[PDB]
RNA sequence: UGUAAA
């Protein structure tokens, strides 16, 4: 079978991996106007946002979980975030991954992207995003990518002191946009092709 | 010598996939394909009969996408008024999943013309799973759901340029934007009103 | 899913 019919990953208990921290790494915007207000000026002079994220899975009890980063309480990210001008996605989102979650200890972990699992995109200014480009919307402002990343065995993860780090299963995502917003909530939908071979 | 240039990502990063619109192809009817149940209550009766001497019911279903003014539509099944259904059934048991989806498709939507009818079917789009006898399914097997009563896989079927279909004439077809899907989800269930995001990670090409 | 720990 080819692997575009059935697509097979490797999933790891959560505990083959250790995660200790590292100094804080804020985001770029310091609210929500901000970050808008930054996407305008962007936008203007450099054209469409282009964002990446990375969807890391483990297992607990032969059971998927999506690794999340949470601010304070109510918030939650998955790694990634923007692109250089130019770069390249999947080469732009190991960069993302290392500065988020790099290990400190030298040992540079090796991300192995290999799949794209879905696309969002933003029309507008605003917090509306959707899975397609929205009908007669020639310019969107962001285009956001979400890649499926394969964890080695075990690896040494680092999390800035400003985020938590969580491992959410399925069922806690499925169906609760109110409590993940319809990106992080449809990861169970977008996750369900693959034939996961837990350990 | 020559190089001939094939596309540089791998597919598993990429799948390009050709559209045609919904004006390339021709839409007939046929005769009436009736459904095995009579009602709610024959349903999951008959299911729980099959559970016992079959095992496991194992649905196969195609995803038919066309565009129209480069908009992507699912083409959906309509029963009556109020249901709506993927093409597609169930396989018998130890069919093969996607010489199954073939047969399925070649038998609620082929053409009674004596002319090759050929499906490409290439992409599993996703997996839903039923845990008990009743209509609830979920993307994933819940915890503790050892024996589900369901397994349903759902395939992405790429049409070709021009292509002529019957329709068996107890259904309606309908061609469905994808913002009508994600928009309005209540009104075509969990597994079709999710199609957008499953169908995100596609480059489309329009024709 | 938003800045109240972020």
């Amino acid at each position: 079978k080819p692997l575009t019919l059935e697509r097979t990953i490797n999933l790891y208990p959560l505990t083959n991996y250790t995660f200790g921290t590292k100094e804080p790494l804020y985001e770029k915007d310091s609210s929500v106007a901000a970050r808008f207000q930054r996407m305008r000026e962007e936008f203007d002079k450099i054209g469409m946002r282009r964002t990446v994220e990375g969807v890391l899975i483990v297992h607990e009890h032969r059971l998927p979980h999506v690794l999340l980063l949470q601010l304070g309480t109510t918030f939650f990210k998955l790694p990634g975030g923007e692109l250089n001008p130019g770069e390249d996605e999947v080469e732009g989102l190991k960069r993302l991954m290392t500065e988020i979650l790099g290990r400190q200890d030298g040992v540079l972990q090796d991300w192995v992207i290999d799949d794209c699992i879905g696309n969002w995109w933003r029309p507008n200014f605003e917090p509306p995003q959707y899975p397609y480009i929205p009908a007669h919307i020639t310019k969107p402002k962001e285009h956001k990518k979400l890649f499926l990343v394969q964890l080695q065995e075990k690896a040494l993860f680092a999390v800035p002191k400003n985020y938590k780090l969580v491992a959410a299963p399925l069922f806690e995502l499925y169906d609760n946009a109110p409590g993940y917003g319809p990106i992080i909530s449809s990861l169970p939908q977008l996750l369900s092709r693959f034939n996961f071979i837990y350990n």
